């Protein structure tokens, strides 16, 4: 083909992966599922994803690796978080929320929802929740 005619990772530029957190927190926000202080933490989360696209766009190039650092940081942030309300026999609202943010934010940024992506997202969250790990040291 032609033209390869596939979804494009927001993390593929800086520029992007602003715009797609700008609009991507808004939208989480707007729900209002989450307070200030909820979105706060996974607000600060932003700034640090920036920051690292930086470090590394200053010494490195586009890799799958990367790109799937920077997905694996997000989703973990945001089981980290997800954990204090971690609870009762209901789980696809407080997920559903954030997770609804992305499909918002691509439209935004673009015009276009990728349920494909964000199916796996969720499974990502998830996955990070199971694994739990005590560690001991802290």
């Amino acid at each position: 083909g032609s033209h390869m005619a596939q979804a494009r990772s927001p993390w593929s530029d800086t520029a992007t992966a602003d715009a797609f957190i700008q609009n991507f927190l808004a939208a989480v926000s707007g729900s209002g599922a989450f307070t200030s202080d909820q979105l706060d933490d996974m607000s600060t989360i932003g700034d640090t994803i920036m920051s690292a696209m930086d470090k590394m766009a200053r010494s490195n190039k586009s890799s799958q690796h990367k790109l799937q650092a920077l997905n694996m940081a997000f989703a973990s942030s945001m089981a980290e978080i997800a954990a204090v309300e971690q609870g009762g026999m209901s789980m696809a609202v407080k997920t559903n929320a954030i997770v609804d943010g992305l499909n918002s934010a691509f439209y935004m940024t673009t015009g276009a929802a990728n349920p494909q992506f964000v199916n796996e997202m969720r499974s990502l969250i998830s996955m990070i929740s199971a694994a739990s790990a005590n560690e001991v040291s802290y």
